[PDB]
RNA sequence: UCGAAGUAUUCCGCGUACGUU
RNA sequence: CGUACGCGGAAUACUUCGAUU
């Protein structure tokens, strides 16, 4: 398009909140759950191991979508969270908005206050996702 | 009255040249192999499916950064003469070097294939980083 | 946790200039 | 690859403010 950054990165940050079902083509697979003002401050009653959970993104050039998802430290909940975004729901997301110049893309995540950044050009972004999908099974392993 | 470099910032760049020096404590445990601007284009005849002369790895401890280029040839050998260039001792005791009455945000960085893996936090969880750093490195080096 | 601002950094993508030519 | 800046991003650390009452 013309401007073709400026809309298209509004409705990236407008798809996170419009549940698993509004917004544009992302590439994560569930939808998001971050916690309201109130049931995140009560919830510091303790306080800030041992958060409700992360904070993760996927970038695509301009285009960022950002989630949140509780993730408590169990079997369970890692298989869970994990099923937020595969290798093939980002290529299927990343094919909208690259073209044929190549964009920056990089993969976020912050969780017991470290963050990790899994960022490269848009013709690496294959090895950006084993990278990314490693990177975070670590960080919610992390053995205290 | 509570800025204590002016300028470390700029030592700990130095130090990857021509260091370390005088008496900078760095986080790395090996010397700085980067390949010269030719050299660039030696090894490197024409990227052919990827081979690179080696990494770039970075320790920043607030504003101190320091730097090293490495070989990196994909052999069992040269992996781990490359995860000696640093380790969480080394980087704990050079972190130390740089505090203050207040957090501080630390970060690691390794490129290889076009590919960064950044792993920041707060000096608080520098604990962390290192054991999250030692995968990261060897993950990203073993693709 | 959301949104915004400043400060101090890092990292990516792109590009300019220079580098025993 | 080295240096320096330019644009657009992302991330971090400190700080400030707003978030049906």
């Amino acid at each position: 398009r013309a401007i073709q950054g400026n809309d298209t990165r509004e409705q990236a940050n407008g798809e996170r909140w419009d549940g698993g079902s509004g917004g544009i083509t992302s590439p994560f697979k569930l939808p998001d759950e971050s916690p309201s003002w109130t049931e995140w401050r009560l919830y510091n009653d303790e306080t800030n191991d041992n958060p409700l959970g992360f904070k993760e993104s996927w970038g695509f050039g301009k285009v960022v979508f950002k989630r949140y998802l509780r993730y408590d430290r169990t079997e369970a909940s890692l298989h869970r969270v994990l099923g937020s975004w595969t290798g093939d729901s980002v290529n299927y997301a990343a094919s909208r908005f690259l073209g044929a110049n190549q964009v920056g893309c990089s993969y976020s995540i912050r969780f017991r206050g470290v963050s990790v950044t899994i960022s490269g050009g848009s013709r690496t972004l294959q090895h950006l996702c084993e990278m990314a999908i490693r990177s975070k099974q670590e960080l919610l392993q992390l053995t205290p």
